[PDB]
């Protein structure tokens, strides 16, 4: 799915985006950008509309949801996939996510291989 898809990773951990920033370079890919949270994601993502947005879910303040919701408030690409980061998973917040644009969940920490198992697994309804 092109060797350079642009990524946003907002995670506030201070070395998770690092292993994140490698494994996609594994994957074949060379366009990231990071921010602190939501306030920041929707000040950074005005850049120029990233094709995929890597975020945890309450590790900065509040929740990615509001992050993630005001973007298909847009339209036209309101279609934006993201690949939420989490622990565990409760089905009720895999619910409300997926409602959204939150259409990609991944669980962590996740092999290089793992990512590639749910990536793989979303793209095959985007068909590139």
């Amino acid at each position: 799915a092109d060797k350079e898809l642009k990524f946003l990773v907002v995670d506030d951990f201070s070395t998770m985006r690092r292993i994140v920033r490698n494994l996609l370079k594994e994957l074949g890919f060379n366009n990231v950008e990071e921010a602190e949270d939501g306030v920041d994601a929707l000040n950074k993502l005005q850049a120029g509309g990233y094709g995929f947005v890597i975020s945890d879910w309450n590790m900065p303040n509040m929740d990615g949801l509001e992050l993630l919701k005001t973007i298909r408030a847009d339209g036209a690409m309101s279609a934006l996939p993201v690949l939420m980061v989490t622990a565990e998973a409760k089905k009720e917040n895999i619910i409300a996510a997926a409602q959204a644009g939150a259409s990609g969940y991944v669980v962590k920490p996740f092999t290089a291989a793992t990512l590639e198992e749910k990536l793989n697994k979303i793209f095959e309804k985007l068909g590139m």
